[PDB]
C-alpha cells in the first residue's frame, strides 16, 4: 500500500524501465534537465527524445548531501502502474476516486517524517540557494525553479476555505521565492485578501510526494470545512487518508510525509520580476513546448523554514513533457468523459489529451455511431468538449476502430476518412491560452488579443450512411503468441 | 397560498386582462383554438397573436355541464404572478425550487377533490368521448387531444421507481387514448417492462393543476425511492407538499387536488395509428409552429375510471404558442444558466429561450465584458450553451445594454453590434431537432438527415476594444412618475 514517494520507487524498481539511477555527476543548471532531455522527458520537448525511466541523480554538484528526482508521472503506462489500473482507464479510474474521495486527517510531528530536519531561515547560515538543489531547466531561464510545489494555504477571514494547487517557484534570494498565482483561482484570492489588511499570507510548499496526491490535486475538488479536499481524491486512491502535519514555523498544514516542505508567506505590498537575477527574459519551459516569457511583477514567498527527511529525495520535472501531458491531461480527460456521457450516453468510446497539446490543447474523441441518430452527435460531443475545458484548442474525431493513443493511427483517420471542405469546421475568437504563441492578434486578423483562437474540430468518424464501405481490411483473429513466444516475451 | 388549479384562478382575477371567461357556446372541435389563437395563444402561432388572459370557455356545445380552460401558462409575466417573483427572475426562481424539493404527501380519499365524481368505465354508458371535451386545435389533426396531462406511473417489478411526466393523449375509443412515451424516459421504461411481460402497466392522467406543478414538472428531478420527485419543485415553489390519492380503479396514485383524473392501463403488445380516424397524416400543432406528422405506431391507454371535481375544468392548451414556451423554455435557461455560471462565474446576466423558438431552439444570451479576458468568452458562452441543450439551434449573444425580452432590441444589436463576415459562425451537421422542417437535407447539402442542422451563433456584442465608441445615448435618470400618474396607473 503506497503511502509516499519512496513507497512508490519501490514499486517502480519491480518492474523493467520504470526506474533508473545514475551515480554520475550532473549539474543541477541545465546539465540534469538536458540529460533527461535524452532518456524521459518526452511530450513536446524538442526531439530527440522519448518516454523513459523515472529517474534518480545521486550525484549532484556543489550539493553533496542532496538527490534529485524527475519524470516520476512522466509517461501514462507509469502513473498507470503507480495506481494500479490499466492506462487506457486512467481518467476513469481517477474519476471514481474524485466522486467517493476520502479525507485527509491530521497527525502529530512524531508521525511527520517531512520533520525529521527542520532549518529554521531565522539561522544566520541559512541559505535556501544552497540547502536545496533547484533545477535550472534551459540556459535561457528566470532562474532555478522547483516544479512541483504543492502548494498549502487558507483564506485569512475565514480559515475552514482551503485550497491545494500546484505550483512552480524560481529561487530569488536567500530567503525568497517568486511565485505565479493564477487570476481568480483560490489562493490567490487568498492572498488579494491578506494584502488588502496589509498582512502576509501563510503557505507550505509541499514537494516529493506519492504520485496519488500530486495526480489527484489536478483535478477540481468540492470545497467542505477544513477540507483540503483535493487530497481526497488520494486518500481514495489509497483507501488510506493523506496526513497533514502542523507547520513548524507558520500556521498551516503540510503533507506529513512529503520529502521537502518550504514553510513562508507570501508578502504584502512587494514585488519582484520574475528574471531579476538573469535578464534573460524568459521564465522556463511551458508545455506547449517554448520557454514562456518573464513575468514582470510576481508575489514573493518569504521562508521561515525548509522542514524534509532524512535523506530527502527533491522532486521536479524536465520539459515539462509527458509529466505534464499525465498530471494535466488526465483531468482533462475526466472532465470531456463526464461531459459527454451524461449528454449522450453510451457515445464516446474515449477521449485522450493528446501529449501533442501537454494534456490541454489537443482532444481526440473515439466515437461510436450506433444508430442513424448518431449521425451529428459527433459534432455534439465536440461542442461538449470545447464547452467543459476552455483551454481546449482543436478537437480530432474518429470512430472506435482508430487507436486515438498512436498518432499514426489519427493521422490515417485524417487522410481516408475527411474531406478538407466538409469535415473541418472552423470557430473564430474564442478563448483559449495565452501560452499556445499562435494565439494571438499577429497570427490570424479575426484574433482580437492574445490567447484568443479559432477552434478547429477535425471531423474524422465515417458519415453514418457510407459506413459499409470503410470496414477497416479484416485479418483473421490469431494467438500469435505460439508462433514466436521468446519474441513476445519483450513486453 | 395558491394550492390547486382554482386558487390559481383566484389570483389571476385580482390582475386586470390575466384570466377572462365566456359563456358564448364554442365547438371544441376547432372553434375554441380558433378563438384562443386571437386572444392570447402567442408564441409560434400564426398572426394575428397576441400574449393575453387566460381563458375559460364555459359554454361547450355537446357538453352543457363542462368548461375548458387554456393559457394557463401561456404568459411569462402571469407565471411569475402565479409564482410570486419577477419575470425576469423566473428560471432562477424555479431553479432555487429544484435544488430544495419538498416531498409530496398521501392523504386519504376524502381529502382529494378529484375524487368528488367517479365515472368507471363498466358502466354501459361510458364514453370517454362524450364525458369530456377534448379540444382539436387545427382541422387537420389526428383527433380530439388532451395536451396537459401529467402522467404518474411506478416501475412494475420495483413500486419504488416513480415518475412524473406531461403528455398529449388523442383520443381514440370510447375508453381508449393514444399516448406518445419519449424513448428512454422512466415512463416509458416502465411501460417496456411491463410489455415485455405481457402485462398492463397502471397509470394516471392528471388534468387541471397548480401552475407550479406543471412548471416544475418539466425540470429534471432527481430520484428518491417513492418519490413522484418532479412534484417537490411544486411542493417547494408552495411551500407546501403537494397531495396524492390512491386510484379508485388502478393502483397507482393520483393529483388529490387535479380537476380531472383519467385512470388507466398502458396495453401491451396493442399499437395504433394516430390518424385512424381521420387520415389526415398530421397530429397535431407541434412547438416550432407547424402540424407535427401522425404517429403511425402508439401504445394505447385503456381507461378503466375517469374522476373529476365537481364543476370540473377541462385544462389543456393551444398553439401550442407561447404556454409551450414558457413550459420548455424556463427549464432550457435554467439549464444555460447553471453551465455558463459554473463555467465562467459572473459573466452571464441573464439567457432567454426566446418564444420564437418554442422555448428551445432559439437562445439570446446576454453577457458583460467585465475585463480584456472576458473577449473571446462571448463564443464560450455560446458553445456552453449549444453542448448543454442540443435542441438548441442558434444563439444570439448581447451586452448587458441589450433587452433580450425585447425583440426590437435585439434586431437593434444584430443591426449596430454585428458585421456579417466576422460576427457569424456557422457549425454545420450537428443534429438538432426534426420539428424544424428545415433540418433536412432538402434545404441545405450539410445536412445529411433529417433533424441535423447547421448552428450559427450570432456575436452581437461589442469588441472589447471599442466598447467606448458604443455607450447607448445617455438619457438623464428621472422618475416619470409624477409627470403623468394616471397614466402611469395603467
Amino acid at each position: 500500500p503506497i503511502q509516499d514517494l519512496r513507497d512508490a520507487i519501490a514499486l517502480l524498481q519491480q518492474h523493467d524501465n520504470q526506474y533508473l539511477e545514475t551515480d554520475h555527476p550532473v549539474d543541477p543548471n541545465a546539465e540534469l534537465a538536458g540529460v533527461y532531455r535524452h532518456i524521459g522527458a518526452g511530450g513536446t520537448v524538442k526531439r530527440p527524445t522519448r518516454i523513459g525511466p523515472a529517474m534518480m541523480f545521486n550525484n549532484i554538484k556543489g550539493y553533496p548531501h542532496s538527490r534529485i528526482l524527475v519524470g516520476m508521472h512522466a509517461s501514462r503506462q507509469r502513473a498507470a502502474l503507480l495506481l494500479g489500473c490499466e492506462a487506457s482507464q486512467l481518467a476513469l479510474e481517477v474519476g471514481k476516486a474524485v466522486k467517493k474521495p476520502v479525507a485527509p486527517v491530521v497527525v502529530p510531528a512524531s508521525s511527520a517524517p517531512c520533520q525529521e530536519q527542520i532549518f529554521l531561515a531565522d539561522d544566520p547560515d541559512f541559505d535556501l540557494r544552497t540547502l536545496l538543489p533547484a533545477p535550472t531547466n534551459t540556459p535561457i531561464d528566470a532562474g532555478p525553479f522547483f516544479c512541483l510545489g504543492l502548494a498549502l494555504a487558507s483564506d485569512p477571514v475565514d480559515a475552514s476555505l482551503t485550497d491545494v494547487t500546484i505550483h512552480r517557484l524560481c529561487v530569488q534570494g536567500r530567503d525568497e521565492l517568486s511565485m505565479f498565482l493564477a487570476a481568480g483561482r483560490h489562493i490567490e484570492v487568498f492572498r488579494q485578501k491578506a494584502e488588502a489588511a496589509g498582512k502576509p499570507l501563510p503557505i507550505t510548499i509541499n514537494m516529493g510526494l506519492d504520485p496519488a496526491i500530486y495526480i489527484g490535486a489536478c483535478f477540481e475538488a468540492p470545497t467542505t470545512p477544513f477540507g483540503y479536499n483535493e487530497l481526497g481524491v488520494a486518500g481514495a486512491l489509497r483507501q488510506r487518508p493523506v496526513e497533514l502535519v502542523q507547520g513548524v514555523s507558520v500556521p498551516e498544514k503540510a503533507i506529513a510525509r512529503a520529502e521537502i516542505v518550504i514553510e513562508g508567506e507570501l508578502l504584502p505590498g512587494v514585488r519582484v520580476r520574475e528574471d531579476q537575477h538573469t535578464n534573460s527574459g524568459h521564465a522556463m519551459p511551458e508545455f506547449p513546448g517554448y520557454c514562456g516569457g518573464a513575468n514582470p511583477s510576481l508575489p514573493v514567498i518569504k521562508v521561515k523554514a525548509v522542514t524534509m527527511r532524512n535523506n530527502a529525495i527533491l522532486q521536479t520535472l524536465v520539459g515539462p513533457g509527458e509529466e505534464h501531458t499525465t498530471l494535466a491531461g488526465l483531468p482533462t480527460e475526466a472532465s470531456i468523459w463526464n461531459a459527454v456521457e451524461a449528454a449522450i450516453p453510451g457515445f464516446l468510446q474515449n477521449v485522450y489529451a493528446h501529449t501533442a497539446g501537454g494534456g490541454k490543447f489537443l482532444g481526440i474523441l473515439q466515437v461510436k455511431k450506433r444508430q442513424p441518430a448518431d449521425e451529428g452527435r459527433q459534432g455534439q460531443a465536440a461542442l461538449l468538449a470545447l464547452a467543459t475545458y476552455s483551454e481546449l484548442k482543436n478537437i480530432i474525431l474518429v470512430d472506435e476502430d482508430v487507436d486515438i493513443f498512436d498518432s499514426d493511427d489519427i493521422l490515417w483517420a485524417m487522410t481516408t476518412r475527411m474531406q478538407g471542405d466538409v469535415s473541418i469546421t472552423t470557430i473564430p475568437g474564442i478563448r483559449g491560452h495565452q501560452l499556445d504563441p499562435s494565439q494571438t492578434p499577429e497570427y490570424s486578423p479575426s484574433i482580437r488579443g492574445n490567447g484568443i483562437s479559432c477552434k478547429t474540430i477535425f471531423d474524422c468518424t465515417v458519415p453514418w450512411a457510407l459506413k459499409s464501405h470503410f470496414e477497416r481490411a479484416p485479418f483473421a483473429d490469431v494467438d500469435p503468441r505460439p508462433f514466436a513466444p521468446e519474441y513476445f516475451a519483450r513486453l
